[PDB]
C-alpha cells in the first residue's frame, strides 16, 4: 500500500492548531481538501492519514464554532467524504467505527446548515451511502430536518435536488424520520419548492419522484397536512405528461385517502340532493380521487362513468342560461373522464356509456368556452387513439371545429396544446390523414406552427402533425404562403438547445425539402441557417446530422456559402461584443462543408487557416463572455471541414496542438469543469483528425507525434485530455501502414505512455487506453517488444493487474503484452518453483508464505501459455491440497505483525488468491479439464464455504468473485454440475447474496453461477424448485416493483436476464414470469417509457420471457394492455434505434396473426412504419417491422397498392409523378413483410415495375419519387437475395427494365447528390450481381456508369451508408470476369485507381465494420477474379502497401466479422497465386496466426465465433498450400493451427470439414506436410475428432477424401493402418454410409473399400537400420537437415530406429552377423542425428543416453561397443546432453571400465588404439566436472595407455586423446598418482626435446597449462623447471615456420601457470619472460591466434600484480599493443575479432 503525501501532516497540523483562527483554519482545511480530492492519486491514503492524526476531533470543533461559513462546510464535507471512500474500501473496523462516531456528527452539522452547494451536498450524500455500505449507517432521522431545510433556498439545482429528495424519502420511511420532517416544517416546505422551481427535465422528474415518495411515507405515519393533498394535486397537473412522476404521485395520494372514502363519495353523489353542500363536496372529492389510478378501476366498477357523462348530457341544454357555471362542470367532468381513460378496459366503459357522442356534442357547445374545450379535447385524446373511435370523432365534425379554433390563435398555451394533441392523435390514423389535409385543412396546421413558436415542450404536436402529413403533400406552396416554414424555422431557433425537440424539427424541415417544388420556397437562406446551427449544437446525434445534410443538399446554395464567408473576417474581430455573429458563420462553414457540391468553396478561401488564427486571438486576450462557446465551436468547425475534405492533415493537426499549448489556455479552463473545457475539446478534435489516417510521411508523423507529447507534457492533471492524447497516439501509430510505430518509438512516446501509466495507477480508463497504444504498436511490429521490456512495461501491467483485478476489459487489452514480455522459457521452471514453495508453506504452519507465493504465483499464471504450464505440472492436485489446509487453519488469523496483511484480512486474501489461480488456469481446454479431473469443483465450493464472512473484510468480496467466476467456467461441464447440487450449493449461493448486500458484482456472478448448474432441463427443474432460489426470484421481482433507484432496477433486471439467456429453458422463463416479472417489467415500460436505459432493459427481459410464455395471459388474455404500453413507449423512444429494436421485438412476440384487427385498431401500423422510416438503415428495425406487418395484412396490401400504381400512370393525371410517389412509399413498408405466398402477393411485380419505368422517364428529377422507387426495388431484391430462381425480385427489376433505368439515371449524373436514391439503388444493383441470371445484363449496362460510381464515391466518401452500399455492389460485381475488367479500366481518377480509393474509404470509416468488411471482401474478389481471367495483378496489392494499410485497420479488439473479412481477403489473394511476393514480404500468414492466437488469450468471442475463425483459417492454409507457401507456414507454427483446431473443435463438424480439406490440400502440395498429417494430424482426427467424422456426412466424406490422398503414396498406408483409432473411425463411417444408404452411401462405401485395399497393399514394412543410415548419410552429404523437428519425413525413420535397435539390444551381438552389423549401422545413424542440437530432446525422450551406456557396459564385442561409444560421444557434444549422460548413476565408472577392458585386452595395437581414442573421447565429453571422475580409476588407465605408448605401437593421435581426457579429469583426488608416474617431468621433457613431434607439442603445452588448475600441480611445475623449458621452446620456435600453434599454446601455458602465482611469476620474470611476451607481440602480432594468446598472457601477468603493471608499462608492451590495434583494417572474420577483443 502507498504512503500519503507528507504535506498532509502539515495540513492536519495547521487545522488542529488554528481551530479558532478562522482564516488559518480555512487555509489548512482548503489544503487538506485538495489532499483528499480524487485529483490526488493518494486521496484515500491521505484521508486515512488525516483520520489517524486526529483531525476530526478538530473539524467537529470547527463546524460548530463557525456554523455560518459555507466555505468551511464545502471543505469539511470533502475531507469527510474522502474518508468514507477509503473507509468503505479498507473495511478496518477500528476506522469505520471512528469515522462514524467522530465523523458522522460533522456531516450532520453540514446537513443542518441548509447547504446550497452541489459539491457540499453531493459529498455529504455520498458520505452517508459509503458509511452505510461499510456497516455503519447514519441515522436518517438525525439528517431529515436539515435536508428538508435545503428546499427553502430558491436557486437549488435539479441534479442536487433529486439526490436530496431521494434521501428524504428513505429517511421518511421510518417513524422517527417522518416525525422529524413533520415537526420541521411539514410537506409544504418540499412541495412548495417542487411547484415554484421544479421543471420537466429528466432530473426535475426524477426529483419529484422522490418528493412524492417522501409524502407517501409521511402519510403512512399521519405526518401529512391539510395543504398536502392540494399541493400534490397541483403537482400532478404540472407533471401530467410524465408517467414516472404521475405514478408516484398517485401512490402518495392513495396513502392519504383510504378505499373507504371512495365508496362513500360515489354513494353520496347518487343520493345527495343536487346543489347541496354534500353533493358539491363529493363531486370535488371525486376529482381528487380521479388522479389515483388504483381507484380509477373502482370508479368504473361502481358506474361512475355514466354519472359523469350524465353531468355533461344534462348540462348542454342549460348552457344558454348559465354558460359559466355549466362550462366549469363540463371542464371538471371531462378532465375526470380523461384520467379515467387509462386502461383499455376503462376506455371500453367510457365508450359503452356513449362517451364519444357526449364529448363531441359538448365540443359543439363550447366553441367559445376555452377551458371546457380543452378539457374535452383532453378526454377525447385517449379515445381518438383507436381508429374506429377517431372515425366517429370525425363523423361528429370535432376536428373540423377544433382546427379553425386553433387557426384563430387559441391564446392559452395550455388549451392550444390539448387541441394540437387531439388533432395529432387523430392524424396518426391513415384514413383520418386524408381528411385532415386532402379534403381540407392541410395548411391550417401550417399556420398554427406560427402561434406559440417557443411553447413546444410536450407540445411538439405541431411538428408531429405536419410530420405525418408532409409525406402526402404534393406542394410546399400552401405550407409556405401560410407561414408554416417560418413558424418551424422560428421554432427550431428557440428550442435549438433541447436535443430531442430539435431533431424533430430538423426532420420536419428535411421532409419539407423532399416535396417536389420545395426549392422554390426554401432557398432564401433562413431555412439553411437554422439547420446549420442545430447541426453544430448536436454533433453527437447521428440522426440530426444525417437529416440536416439531406436537407442542405437540396436547398443550400453557393450564395449561402458566400454570404457567410464574406463576413468571416469581420465576425472574428467582433467576437467579444458579438459572439453569436461568429457562431452563426462557424455553424455555416461547418455544416455546408458536409455538402459535397459545396465543400471546395471554403478551402479555396483557406477558411481553415483563418478560423485557426481566430481561435488564437480569442485565447491570447482578456477572458470575455461566450469565449468558451466560441472556441469550442471553431475547433469543431475546422475539424469537420478538414475531414470532409481530402488533403493531408499535418499542418492543421499541428496548429491545434499549438493552440492547446497556448499560455492562456490554463486560465480559460480554470473557470470551467475538467470534463468539458476548451483543452479537452481541442484534443478530441485533433484526435478525430488523426483517426482519418490522412497524415502521411515520416517528417509529418514525427511533427504530429511530438506535438501530442508536448500537450501531454504540458497538462499533466487534465485526465480527460490525457486520454484523448493516448487515443491520438494509437491512431498516429497506425498511419502509413504502421510506420507510425517506428516514429512513436524513436521520439520516446512509447516510454512516455509507460511513464504515464506508472504515474496514474488508479485510473482504469488510462490503463486500458495506454496499454492499447502499446498493444497496437506491438501487433504491428514485434520489434518494439524489446523496447517495452526496457521501459519496465512489465512492472506497469503487473501493477494494473493487481489494482483493477475485476476488469475484464483491462485484460483482453494487456493479454498479448504479457505473453511478449513474460519470460517465454523461464516459466516451466519458475512456476514449479512457486508451486513447490506454496505446498511447502502448507506443510509447515506458515500461512503468510502461502499468500506471498500464491500472490507471485498468480502474476506468472496470467501468461496464457504459462497457465497451461501450471495445469500441466499438476497445479490442480496442488490446489486441492492448499484448500485442504487453508480452510482448516483459520486460527492462523492471528499472524501477530509478521506480514503486510493481518487478521481476517489475511484469511480472505489467501482464499482470494487460491481462487484466482484456478480462475486463470481455466482459460482453455488444457487448464479447465485438468482442474475438473483433480476434484477442484469440490475445492472451490469448500473455498466459498470458508468465506463464512462473519464480518466482511476488504479481500472477501473479491474472494467471492474469483470463486464464483471459476465455477461459472468449470460447472459448465455436465458431470461437475451434479456434484454442485449434491453439495447443496444453490442454497449456499443464495444465502451468499444476502451475506453481501450492495454488491451488484456478487449478485451478477452468483446468478451466472446458478444458471451454470442448470445446463439441461432436468437441472433447470432441480434449480427452480429450490426454496432459496424461489425467495431470490421474488426479491428480484420485488426490487423491480418498489426500489426507486434506477441503478438497482437495472441490476435486478440484468440478473433475471442472464438466468434466461444461460439456462434458455421454458421452465426458467415460466418460473420467472409466475414470480411477477411480466407485469412488473411491462410496468417499467409504462411508467419509465421516457427513460431509454430502463425501457431497453425491461424490453430485453420481456422478449426473452416472451419466447416461451404467452405474455398476454398475465393480462387475462387481453393483448391490448401490453400492446398499448409498447406502442406508447415506442413513440417516446422513436428516435433511439436501440430502444425501437427491443420494443418491436416484444411486440412481435406478444402478438400473432390473429391480432390483425386489434393491432390496426391501435394504430400500431403507422407507429411501426414511422419507426422503419426513421431507422431506415437499421437491419433489425426493418426485420422486426416487416414481421409485424405480416401479422397486419400480409400479401393483401402489397397486391392492391401495385395495381393502383398501374391505374394511376395509365390515366395520366397532371400529378401522376407526385401521386405514385406516395403509393411507392406506402408499398415499401409492406414489401418488408415476409411473404408466405410470393405467387399471389407479387402477382403484378413485373408490370408494376414497367409502369414505374415509364413514370420515371416522363417525370425525371422528382427527387422523392426517385427515392421511394429505389426503396421498393431494394425490398423486392432483399427478400430473395439468395434464391436466384425467384422471379419477383432482382430478376423482375431486370426483366421489367428498371435495372437499365437506374443505370441510366446514375450515368446521367442527375441523381448523384441524392443519397436516399443511391443507397437503395446500389443495393438493388448488388442483388442483380448476386442473381446469376441478371449478371449478363448488369455487365451489359455497367460500363455506362462505372466512372460515375467513382465520382459518386469521392462525393459521398463521408457517408458510411452510401460508401458501404457502393463498395458492396463492387464486391459482388467483381465476381464476373467481364465486370472485374470493366472496373479496373473505368474507375480511375483523382484518388488513384479503384484499390487506392477503397483504402481511403476504409481508412475514413475505420470505425465502421460494414465499410471495412465490404472493402476487404471487394479487394479479395477483385484480385482473384482478375488472375483467373488473365488480367494483370494489381500494383498496390503486389506492392505490399495495401497489406500494411489493411493490417493497420486490424486493431487488437477488432470484431470477429472484420477478422473473417480480412482472412477471406488473404485467402482470395492466395488462391489467385499472383501476390506471393507481397504476402511473404508482409508476413500475412504469421500475423493472421498471431491474431487467432490472441483471441484464445483474450477469450472474448463466443465458441461459435471462434469456430468460424479457425474454420476460416483452415481455408486460408488450404489456399497457402495451393499457392506453394508451405515453406512459409513452417517459419512459424502454421501446421500447429490445424492441430489446435482439431483439439478444441473436434466435435464441431463445420470446423473438421474444413480441416480435412485443408490437410488434403496441404498434403498433396508437400511431402513433409504429408508426413505431419500421417504422424500428427490423423492420430488427432481418429481420436479427438472421431465422433464428428463418424456422425457428420461431410466430415466422413472429406475424411475419406483425405485418406485417399494419403494412401495414394507409397509407404503411407502402412503407417496409417497402425494409427490408433483409425479402425473405430472407418467402421463408424461405414455405419454412416449404411444409414444414408443411397448414391451417397454407396459412394462413401466404395471409398472405405479403396482405403482399406490401399493400406493392405502398402503393408510391406521393408527396412533395416542400414537403410536409416544410408538415408541420413545421403542428406548429411548433400547438405540437408537431419533435424526431426524440421524434416517431418524423418519422424518415421526415427520411430523405426528406436524400435529395431531397442530390440537388437535384448541380446549379445557379434558384429559379423546380419543383426550385429545392422546394430552398428543403427548407431552410426544415431551419431548423425546426435550432431544436431534440435534432435537432442527427441533422443533424450527415447532414453538415448541410457541405452548406449547399457550397450557399452553389456555388449562383450568391442566392435559393437565402439559405435555405441561414438554415437554417445557426439550426442554429448552439446552441454545438456553431456549433462544428463554423465549424471546417471554409474556413467563415470562404466565409461572408465570400457577404457580398462581395452588396455588389458589382447587386440592388435592398430584397433587397440582406435578403441582407446573413442572411449577416451567419451571420457572427455562426459567429464562435465573435474571432480566427477574422482572415485573411478580413470587416471590409472590413462597412465597405462601412456606407458604402452612409450613402448610404442601407438601413433601420437592416441596420446592426444589421453591428454585431452586427462585435463578434464585432473583433480585434487588424482594428484598423488600424477606425481608417481612423473607426468610433469615427462611433459617438461617433451617440451625440452628439440626433436619433439610438432604434431604433439601443442597438446603437451595445453595439458601442462591445464594441469595447473590444481594448486599443488601449479607449484610443482615451477620447481620442476617447466617455465624455463617453455621459454626455451618459445625462443626456439618464434622465428620458425609451422610453429603458430606452439607459440600460441606456450603463451597460454605461461598465463595459466603464473596468473596469480607469486613464485612462478618471479621465476618467469628472471628468465626474461615479460620481454619475450612483448616479443611475441611485436613479431607475429599480425597472426591472430598468436596475438590473442600473447595478450591473454599479459592480462594474467598483470592480474593483481602491481609490479608487472609497472614493468610492462616500461617494457615496451604499450607500443606493441598499439600495433596489434593498428593491424586491424576491416576484417570481421571471427578470428581477427577475438584477437581485437583480447
Ligand atoms: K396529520
Ligand atoms: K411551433
Amino acid at each position: 500500500k502507498r504512503n500519503p503525501d507528507a504535506g498532509v501532516a502539515t495540513a492536519v497540523q495547521s487545522v488542529i492548531q488554528h481551530q479558532t483562527f478562522k482564516r488559518m483554519l480555512l487555509f489548512g482545511l482548503r489544503s487538506l481538501a485538495d489532499f483528499c480530492s480524487p485529483s490526488n492519486q493518494l486521496y484515500q491514503e491521505n484521508a486515512l492519514d488525516a483520520l489517524d492524526r486526529g483531525v476530526l476531533s478538530a473539524i467537529q470543533t470547527a463546524v460548530t464554532t463557525f456554523s455560518d461559513d459555507d466555505d468551511l462546510m464545502l471543505c469539511a464535507s470533502r475531507v469527510l467524504w474522502a474518508m468514507s471512500v477509503a473507509i468503505k474500501e479498507e473495511m478496518d473496523p477500528a476506522h469505520i467505527a471512528r469515522v462514524h462516531s467522530e465523523g458522522s456528527p460533522v456531516i450532520v452539522a453540514v446537513v443542518n446548515s441548509s447547504p446550497t452547494d452541489p459539491q457540499t451536498i453531493e459529498d455529504s450524500m455520498n458520505f452517508v451511502d459509503n458509511l452505510k455500505r461499510a456497516g455503519a449507517p447514519v441515522d436518517g432521522a438525525s439528517l431529515a430536518g436539515g435536508m428538508l431545510s435545503i428546499f427553502t433556498k430558491t436557486a437549488l439545482d435539479m441534479k442536487t435536488a433529486k439526490r436530496v429528495t431521494a434521501a428524504l424519502a428513505i429517511a421518511a420511511e421510518t417513524a422517527e424520520g417522518s416525525t422529524a420532517l413533520y415537526n420541521a416544517g411539514g410537506t409544504s416546505v418540499l412541495l412548495t419548492y417542487c411547484l415554484d422551481q421544479g421543471d420537466l427535465s429528466d432530473a426535475g422528474v426524477e426529483m419529484v419522484e422522490g418528493a412524492f415518495d417522501t409524502v407517501r411515507y409521511m402519510a403512512g405515519y399521519q405526518c401529512t397536512d391539510a395543504t398536502t393533498l392540494p399541493q400534490c394535486i397541483a403537482l400532478m397537473d404540472k407533471y401530467r405528461g410524465r408517467k414516472s412522476a404521475s405514478a408516484k404521485g398517485s401512490s402518495a395520494l392513495a396513502a392519504m385517502i383510504g378505499p373507504e372514502q371512495l365508496q362513500k363519495c360515489l354513494n353520496t353523489l347518487k343520493t345527495a340532493e343536487a346543489g347541496s353542500a354534500e353533493y358539491d363536496e363529493a363531486l370535488v372529492t371525486l376529482g381528487s380521487m380521479s388522479y389515483i389510478s388504483s381507484f380509477t378501476d373502482e370508479i368504473v366498477r361502481a358506474g361512475g362513468v355514466p354519472l359523469l357523462i350524465e353531468l355533461i348530457n344534462s348540462g348542454l341544454p342549460q348552457m344558454e342560461g348559465n354558460p359559466e357555471k355549466i362550462a366549469s362542470m363540463i371542464s371538471g367532468a371531462a378532465k375526470m373522464l380523461a384520467r379515467i381513460a387509462s386502461n383499455p378496459v376503462n376506455v371500453d366503459a367510457i365508450v359503452q356509456a356513449g362517451g364519444v357522442a357526449t364529448l363531441c356534442t359538448a365540443v359543439s357547445y363550447c366553441t367559445e368556452s376555452m377551458e371546457a374545450l380543452g378539457a374535452l379535447c383532453m378526454a377525447l385524446v385517449p379515445l381518438a387513439s383507436r381508429e374506429s373511435l377517431a372515425h366517429e370523432i370525425v363523423q361528429y365534425q370535432t376536428f373540423a371545429t377544433v382546427l379553425p379554433i386553433l387557426y384563430q390563435n387559441v391564446e392559452s398555451p395550455e388549451i392550444a396544446a390539448l387541441a394540437m394533441e387531439l388533432v395529432a392523435t387523430g392524424s396518426q390514423h391513415e384514413e383520418i390523414q386524408e381528411h385532415m389535409l386532402q379534403n381540407q385543412a392541410a395548411e391550417i396546421c401550417s399556420l398554427c406552427c406560427q402561434y406559440h413558436t417557443a411553447d413546444a415542450s410536450y407540445q411538439q404536436h405541431a411538428i408531429s402533425a405536419l410530420n405525418r402529413l408532409v409525406p402526402r403533400l404534393t406542394t410546399l406552396h400552401g405550407v409556405s404562403e401560410y407561414g408554416g416554414i417560418q413558424g418551424v424555422i422560428a421554432s427550431l431557433n428557440a428550442n435549438v438547445n433541447n436535443e430531442q425537440v430539435a431533431l424533430l424539427a430538423v426532420q420536419l424541415l428535411d421532409n419539407f425539402s423532399e416535396v417536389s417544388d420545395a426549392k422554390t420556397y426554401m432557398s432564401d437562406g433562413t431555412c439553411v441557417d437554422a439547420v446549420l446551427a442545430a447541426m453544430l449544437e448536436h454533433e453527437g446525434n447521428d440522426l440530426l446530422i444525417s437529416a440536416g445534410v439531406h436537407c442542405l443538399a437540396r436547398i443550400a446554395t453557393e450564395d449561402d456559402c458566400a454570404r457567410h464567408l464574406n463576413v468571416l473576417d469581420t465576425a472574428i474581430q467582433t467576437a467579444r461584443g458579438n459572439p453569436d455573429g461568429v457562431y452563426r458563420v462557424l455553424a455555416a462553414i461547418s455544416g455546408l462543408s458536409r455538402v459535397p457540391s459545396l465543400r471546395q468553396i471554403f478551402e479555396e478561401k483557406n477558411a481553415s487557416d483563418t478560423i485557426l488564427a481566430g481561435i488564437s486571438s480569442w485565447i491570447e486576450c482578456s477572458r470575455f463572455e461566450g469565449q468558451n462557446r466560441i472556441i469550442k465551436a471553431a475547433l469543431k468547425t475546422v475539424k469537420n471541414m478538414k475531414i470532409s475534405g481530402d488533403g493531408d492533415l499535418t499542418s492543421c493537426f499541428a496548429a491545434m496542438c499549438d493552440v492547446a499549448c497556448l499560455p492562456q489556455v490554463k486560465r480559460v479552463v480554470e473557470l470551467e469543469e475538467p470534463d468539458n473545457n476548451i483543452l479537452v475539446a481541442d484534443t478530441a478534435a485533433f484526435r478525430d483528425l488523426a483517426a482519418t489516417m490522412r497524415i502521411t510521411g515520416a517528417e509529418n508523423l514525427e511533427r504530429c507525434i511530438e506535438s501530442v507529447l508536448r500537450v501531454m507534457r504540458k497538462y499533466p492533471d487534465s485526465r480527460r485530455a490525457q486520454l484523448n492524447c493516448l487515443e491520438t497516439l494509437n491512431y498516429l501509430a497506425q498511419c502509413d501502414g504502421g510506420e507510425g510505430v517506428a516514429i512513436l518509438s524513436r521520439t520516446g512516446g512509447l516510454n512516455a505512455v509507460v511513464q504515464y501509466l506508472t504515474r496514474a495507477p488508479m485510473y482504469l480508463d488510462a490503463q486500458i487506453a495506454g496499454f492499447t497504444v502499446l498493444a497496437t504498436s506491438a501487433k504491428i511490429d514485434s520489434n518494439v517488444g524489446e523496447t517495452l521490456r526496457k521501459c519496465n512495461c512489465l512492472q506497469a501491467l503487473k501493477v494494473a493487474m493487481r489494482t483493477h483485478a475485476k476488469s475484464k476489459e483491462l485484460k483482453r487489452t494487456i493479454a498479448p503484452l504479457v505473453a511478449l514480455l513474460m519470460p517465454t522459457d523461464a516459466l516451466e521452471t519458475e512456476i514449479q518453483e512457486l508451486l513447490n514453495e506454496c505446498a511447502s508453506a502448507c506443510e509447515k504452519n506458515n500461512f503468510p508464505h502461502l499468500h506471498e507465493n500464491l500472490a507471485a504465483l498468480n502474476e506468472l499464471l496470467i501468461s496464457s501459455e504459462g497457465a497451461k504450464i501450471a495445469a500441466r505440472l499438476g497445479i490442480g492436485a496442488h490446489m486441492c491440497k492448499y484448500q485442504e489446509y487453508i480452510s482448516a487453519h483459520e486460527q492462523d488469523a492471528l499472524a501477530v505483525t509478521d506480514y503486510d496483511i493481518l487478521g481476517k484480512d489475511l484469511f480472505d486474501a489467501t482464499v482470494s488468491e487460491c481462487a484466482h489461480a484456478m480462475e486463470q488456469v481455466a482459460s482453455t481446454r488444457s487448464g479447465r479439464n485438468a482442474l475438473i479431473k483433480a476434484g477442484n469443483v469440490a475445492t472451490l465450493i469448500s473455498l466459498y464455504e470458508s468465506l463464512k464472512a462473519p464480518q466482511s473484510q476488504y479481500s472477501e468480496e473479491a474472494a467471492i468473485h474469483c470463486l464464483e467466476a471459476l465455477r461459472i467456467l468449470l460447472k459448465s461441464d455436465k458431470r461437475s454440475a451434479e456434484l454442485a447440487f449434491e453439495r447443496n450449493f444453490v442454497s449456499t449461493l443464495c444465502v451468499g447474496i444476502d451475506s453481501f448486500p450492495h454488491s451488484a458484482p456478487v449478485l451478477g456472478a452468483t446468478c451466472a453461477c446458478l444458471a451454470a448448474m442448470a445446463t439441461t432441463p432436468e437441472r433447470v427443474q432441480m434449480l427452480t424448485a429450490q426454496p432459496a432460489f424461489e425467495s431470490l426470484l421474488q426479491k428480484l421481482v420485488f426490487v423491480i416493483q418498489n426500489d426507486p433507484s434506477k441503478d438497482n432496477k437495472l441490476v435486478a433486471m440484468r440478473a433475471l436476464q442472464e438466468l434466461v439467456e444461460i439456462t434458455n429453458d421454458a421452465t426458467m422463463a415460466n418460473k420467472i414470469a409466475e414470480a411477477g416479472a411480466v407485469t412488473a417489467l411491462f410496468r417499467i415500460i409504462d411508467e419509465y417509457g421516457d427513460d431509454e436505459q430502463l425501457t431497453v432493459q425491461a424490453a430485453e427481459v420481456l422478449a426473452l420471457l416472451g419466447a416461451f410464455e404467452d405474455l398476454r395471459r398475465f393480462y387475462d388474455n387481453d393483448v391490448r394492455f401490453p400492446a398499448q404500453v409498447l406502442t406508447a413507449a415506442l413513440t417516446k423512444q422513436k428516435n433511439n434505434e436501440t430502444a425501437v429494436v427491443h420494443l418491436l421485438d416484444v411486440l412481435n412476440k406478444l402478438a400473432t396473426s390473429e391480432d390483425r384487427a386489434v393491432l390496426r385498431e391501435l394504430g400500431v401500423m403507422e407507429q411501426v412504419a414511422d419507426a422503419m422510416r426513421v431507422h431506415s438503415e437499421s437491419e433489425a428495425v426493418t426485420r422486426l417491422g416487416g414481421e409485424l406487418f405480416a401479422k397486419m395484412g400480409a400479401d393483401e396490401q402489397i397486391k392492391s397498392l401495385m395495381l393502383q400504381i398501374i391505374e394511376t400512370v395509365e390515366s395520366g393525371a397532371e400529378d401522376t409523378a407526385q401521386t405514385v410517389d406516395i403509393l411507392c412509399g406506402r408499398l415499401a413498408v409492406f414489401l418488408a413483410a415476409p411473404l408466405e405466398d410470393p405467387r399471389d402477393a407479387l402477382q403484378h411485380t413485373e408490370k408494376c415495375l414497367g409502369s414505374l419505368v415509364a413514370t420515371l422517364q416522363t417525370y425525371p428529377g422528382s427527387e422523392r419519387l426517385e427515392g421511394n422507387v429505389a426503396l421498393v426495388c431494394r425490398r423486392l431484391c432483399d427478400r430473395c437475395f439468395d434464391d436466384a430462381d425467384d422471379p419477383y425480385g432482382a430478376w423482375a427489376v431486370a426483366a421489367s427494365g428498371m435495372l437499365a433505368q437506374f443505370a441510366g439515371m446514375v450515368a446521367g449524373e442527375t441523381v448523384l447528390a441524392n443519397k436516399k436514391f443511391l443507397g437503395p439503388a446500389y443495393r438493388t444493383f448488388t442483388a442483380c450481381c448476386a442473381n446469376a441470371y441478371c449478371m449478363p445484363t448488369m455487365v451489359e449496362v455497367a460500363p455506362s456508369f462505372l466512372p460515375q460510381t467513382y465520382t459518386l464515391l469521392e462525393m459521398h466518401k463521408n457517408d458510411a451508408e452510401t460508401v458501404a452500399r457502393v463498395l458492396e455492389f463492387l464486391r459482388y460485381f467483381a465476381e464476373d470476369p467481364t465486370a472485374c475488367g470493366l472496373i479496373v479500366q473505368n474507375m480511375s481518377g483523382s484518388s488513384g485507381d479503384v484499390v487506392a480509393l477503397t483504402v481511403l474509404l476504409m481508412q475514413q470509416h475505420q470505425n465502421n465494420d460494414a465499410v471495412v468488411c465490404a472493402g476487404m471482401e471487394f479487394l479479395g474478389a477483385l484480385a482473384y477474379t482478375l488472375s483467373q481471367a488473365g488480367y494483370e495483378p494489381l500494383p498496390t496489392l503486389a506492392d505490399g502497401s495495401v497489406l500494411r494499410d489493411c493490417d493497420a485497420l486490424m486493431g487488437s479488439n477488432s470484431s470477429s466479422a472484420r477478422q473473417l473479412a480480412h482472412m477471406h481477403m488473404i485467402e482470395k489473394m492466395l488462391l489467385s497465386k499472383a501476390y506471393n511476393d507481397a504476402l511473404i514480404q508482409e508476413q500475412a500468414l504469421k500475423k493472421l496466426t498471431m491474431s487467432l492466437k490472441a483471441e484464445d488469450d483474450k477469450k472474448r468471442f463466443s465458441d461459435e465465433e471462434r469456430a468460424g475463425l479457425y474454420a476460416a483459417m483452415a481455408c486460408v492454409l488450404l489456399a497457402a498450400g495451393g499457392a506453394g507457401l508451405t515453406g512459409e507456414m513452417e517459419k512459424f507454427n502454421g501446421f500447429e493451427v490445424v492441430l489446435q483446431a482439431i483439439e478444441e473443435f473436434g466435435e464441431n463438424p463445420t470446423v473438421i470439414k474444413e480441416v480435412n480439406r485443408a490437410l488434403q490440400g496441404l498434403s498433396m502440395a508437400d511431402v513433409n506436410m504429408t508426413a505431419r498429417t500421417v504422424k500428427e494430424a490423423v492420430p488427432k482426427l481418429c481420436t479427438e475428432a472421431t465422433t464428428a467424422i463418424q456422425t457428420d456426412a461431410e466430415c466422413a466424406d472429406t475424411f475419406c477424401d483425405l485418406m485417399l490422398q494419403l494412401v495414394s503414396q507409397e509407404g503411407n498406408g502402412r503407417q496409417l493402418l497402425q494409427v490408433y483409432g483409425l479402425e473405430e473411425t472407418l467402421q463408424g463411417v461405414e455405419n454412416l454410409a449404411a444409414y444414408y444408404g443411397e448414391d451417397f452411401g454407396t459412394q462413401l462405401s466404395e471409398k472405405v473399400a479403396m482405403i482399406r485395399q490401399a493400406m493392405e497393399d502398402d503393408q510391406p514394412r521393408e527396412k533395416t537400420c542400414k537403410d536409416v543410415y544410408d538415408l541420413l548419410n545421403s542428406r548429411v552429404q548433400q547438405g540437408l537437415s537431419v533435424a526431426i523437428s524440421e524434416v517431418a519425413i524423418l519422424q518415421e525413420e526415427v520411430e523405426f530406429l528406436v524400435s529395431q535397435m531397442g530390440m537388437y539390444n535384448q541380446e549379445q551381438l557379434d558384429h559379423q552377423t546380419a543383426m550385429g552389423a545392422d546394430h552398428q549401422y543403427g548407431n552410426m545413424a544415431f551419431e548423425l542425428l546426435a550432431a544436431t542440437s534440435a534432435n537432442v530432446k527427441l533422443l533424450q525422450a527415447n532414453e538415448f543416453s541410457k541405452m548406449e551406456l547399457a550397450l557399452i557396459k553389456g555388449q562383450a564385442d568391442p566392435e559393437i561397443v565402439l559405435y555405441a561409444v561414438k554415437a554417445l560421444t557426439a550426442f554429448c557434444k552439446f552441454p545438456p546432453a553431456a549433462q544428463d549422460t554423465a549424471r546417471i548413476q554409474g556413467c563415470p565408472a562404466l565409461v572408465t571400465e570400457a577404457c580398462s577392458k581395452i588396455n588389458k585386452s589382447g587386440l592388435p595395437n592398430e584397433r587397440k588404439e582406435e578403441h582407446l581414442c573413442a572411449r577416451y573421447f567419451l571420457v572427455e565429453r562426459t567429464a562435465i566436472n573435474r571432480n566427477l571422475y574422482n572415485k573411478t580409476p580413470i587416471m590409472t588407465e590413462l597412465i597405462n595407455s601412456w606407458n604402452d605408448y612409450d613402448k610404442g605401437a601407438y601413433t601420437t593421435t592416441l596420446l592426444r586423446f589421453v591428454f585431452r581426457a586427462m585435463r578434464r579429469v585432473v583433480s585434487d583426488a588424482h594428484v598423488e598418482e600424477l606425481l608417481k608416474a612423473n607426468v610433469l617431468q615427462r611433459l617438461i621433457g617433451i617440451i625440452s626435446d628439440v626433436n619433439a613431434d610438432m604434431a604433439l607439442l601443442p597438446d603437451v603445452l595445453f595439458l601442462l597449462g591445464s594441469l595447473a588448475v590444481v594448486p599443488e600441480i601449479k607449484t610443482k611445475i615451477g620447481e620442476l623447471n617447466g617455465i624455463a623449458a617453455c621459454t626455451d621452446l618459445l625462443q626456439r620456435a618464434l622465428p620458425k615456420p609451422n610453429t603458430a600453434p606452439v607459440v600460441t599454446n606456450v603463451c597460454l601455458a605461461f598465463a595459466n601457470i603464473c596468473i596469480g602465482h607469486k613464485k612462478n611469476t618471479e621465476i618467469f620474470s628472471k628468465l626474461g619472460g615479460p620481454a619475450l611476451n612483448v616479443k611475441v607481440l611485436n613479431d607475429r602480432g599480425h597472426e591472430y591466434d598468436v596475438c590473442n594468446a600473447a595478450s591473454v598472457l599479459l592480462c594474467n601477468l598483470l592480474y593483481k600484480n602491481e609490479s608487472m603493471k609497472k614493468l610492462l608499462g616500461t617494457n615496451g608492451a604499450p607500443a606493441a599493443l598499439v600495433k596489434g590495434l593498428s593491424n586491424y583494417d576491416g576484417s570481421e572474420e571471427k578470428t581477427a575479432i577475438r584477437c581485437l577483443e583480447s
